[PDB]
C-alpha cells in the first residue's frame, strides 16, 4: 500500500502516512468534570501515535453540555490539564494530533443539562425539533432508567453568533494554545449541533443568517464556526468533519450532493488544514458517491471514512480520489494499525459490545 504509507502535506503540518485515526469517543473521561482520565486516555493515544494524524474524540465545548455523559471537555484547565499530558506522549513519539470540538445540541442528555449564563441549563439546537428514532442508549443515559431526548429550544441567531461560536473559538484556543494540540476538528456531522443546521430534517428556521429554507443558509453555521475558528487559531490548523448521508438521530436531507458541494465551495475560501467526511450511511438506506462530490468541488485536503480497507484506501489515494483516509473501528481495534499496513499484517477484530466500557476492557486490551 504505498500510496496509503506515502507521507502528506496537512495544514502547517507533514503527515508520516496517510492511515488516520478517526475521532473516537470512548467515554474515559470523568463523569461531572469531564476532565481525562489521562491513566487510561494517554495510554491509549500513545499506543497509536504511529497514525499518520490522531483526530481526538469529540469533545465538549460548552460547560456541562454533555452528550455521552462522561466524554471530554476542553473548556476548563483541569481538562486541559491532562489533554496537555496525553497531547505531550502522542508528541513524543512523533505522532500528531488534532481535537475534535463539539456541541451536542439536540442530542445533549436532559437529566444532566437541565437539572443545571444564559446557555446554561437549556437543550439547544436549530429547531425545536426532538430526535425520535431511538432511546438514549443506555451507555449514554444518565440513568437506569430508558430515558429519551428531549425537544430542544429554538436557537436565536444572537445566542448563535455570540453564544455558540465563542465557545467553539475558546475551545480550539484552549486545545491549540494551552494543551498544545497541532489542530481542531470542527464537529458538523452525525446529527450534532452543526449538522442539525446543516441539514434540512432538524432545521426548520423561517429567517435569519442560518434559515432552514435554503442549503446556503443551512450552511452557514458551519462556515461561521469555522471561519471564527480559524481567525482565532490560524486555518492551516483547523479541519472540518461532515456526514451527508448518515441517518443517525433520523438526520437526512433531500439535497446531500447539492449541500456538500455547495459547502466544498463555501469553505474553500478559508484554506482549511483539511475537509473530512463519511462518505456513506451506518446502513444501505442513504447512499451516495461523497467520494466523487467532494473531490470535483474541493481543491484541498480530502480525507474519506467508512467501511474502509487498507486496499480500498491505498488505491482511493492512488487515483486521486482522496489524500487520506480515517480508520474507526479499525483503529479501536489496532493500536499499531499503521505498522500491519507496513506489512499486511491481519487485523484484530473490533467488538463493538465493550466499546464504551469506561474500563481497561475493550479500551486497551487489544493487542500489538
Ligand atoms: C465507539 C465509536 C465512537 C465514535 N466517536 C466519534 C466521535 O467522537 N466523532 C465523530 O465524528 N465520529 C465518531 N465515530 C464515528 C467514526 O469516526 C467513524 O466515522 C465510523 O466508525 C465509521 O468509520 P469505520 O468504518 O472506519 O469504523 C465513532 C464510532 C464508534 C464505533
Ligand atoms: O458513538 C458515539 C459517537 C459520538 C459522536 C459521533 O459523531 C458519532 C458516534
Amino acid at each position: 500500500f504505498p500510496e496509503l504509507l506515502r507521507p502528506l502535506k496537512l495544514g502547517r503540518y507533514t503527515l508520516r502516512n496517510r492511515i488516520i485515526m478517526a475521532p473516537l469517543t470512548r467515554c474515559q473521561a470523568t463523569e461531572d468534570d469531564h476532565v481525562p482520565r489521562t491513566e487510561s486516555m494517554l495510554k491509549y493515544y500513545e499506543d497509536r501515535a504511529s497514525a499518520g494524524l490522531i483526530i481526538a474524540e469529540a469533545t465538549m465545548v460548552q460547560p456541562n453540555y454533555t452528550g455521552f455523559l462522561t466524554e471530554p471537555g476542553i473548556y476548563s484547565d483541569a481538562q486541559i490539564e491532562e489533554w496537555r499530558k496525553i497531547v505531550d506522549a502522542v508528541h513524543k513519539k512523533g505522532g500528531l494530533i488534532f481535537l475534535q470540538l463539539i456541541h451536542a445540541g439536540r442530542a445533549g442528555i436532559p437529566e444532566k443539562i437541565l437539572q443545571q449564563d444564559p446557555l446554561a441549563g437549556r437543550l439547544l439546537a436549530a429547531s425545536a425539533i426532538p430526535i425520535k428514532d431511538h432511546r438514549i442508549p443506555a451507555y449514554f443515559a444518565a440513568s437506569g432508567e430508558k430515558e429519551t431526548y428531549g425537544v430542544p429550544e429554538e436557537l436565536t441567531d444572537d445566542e448563535v453568533r455570540d453564544g455558540i461560536i465563542p465557545l467553539f473559538v475558546e475551545g480550539a484556543k484552549n486545545a491549540i494554545f494551552k494543551a498544545g494540540f497541532d489542530g481542531v476538528e470542527i464537529h458538523g456531522a452525525n446529527g450534532y449541533l452543526l449538522d442539525a443546521f446543516f441539514r434540512e430534517s432538524s432545521n426548520k428556521r423561517q429567517s435569519g443568517p442560518y434559515a432552514g429554507t435554503t442549503i446556503d443558509t443551512r450552511c452557514q453555521l458551519i462556515y461561521d464556526v469555522t471561519k471564527s475558528v480559524c481567525d482565532a487559531v490560524g486555518s492551516d490548523r483547523v479541519g472540518l468533519r461532515i456526514s451527508p448521508l448518515n441517518g443517525v438521530h433520523g438526520m437526512i436531507d433531500s439535497n446531500p450532493e447539492a449541500l456538500t458541494k455547495h459547502l466544498c465551495k463555501k469553505i474553500e475560501p478559508l484554506s482549511l488544514a483539511y475537509l473530512h467526511y463519511l462518505r456513506g450511511d451506518m446502513v444501505n438506506q442513504q447512499i451516495g458517491d461523497v467520494v466523487a462530490w467532494v473531490r470535483g468541488s474541493y481543491s484541498g485536503v480530502k480525507i474519506s471514512n467508512l467501511r474502509y480497507d487498507f486496499e480500498e484506501a491505498d488505491q482511493q489515494i492512488r487515483e486521486g480520489k482522496v489524500d487520506a483516509v480515517a480508520f474507526g473501528a479499525k483503529f479501536i481495534a489496532n493500536p499499531d494499525l499503521v505498522e500491519r499496513a507496513q506489512q499486511n499484517w491481519p487485523l484484530n477484530e473490533p467488538r463493538p459490545e465493550t466499546y464504551y466500557t469506561r474500563t481497561a476492557v475493550g479500551y486497551n486490551d487489544y493487542p500489538t
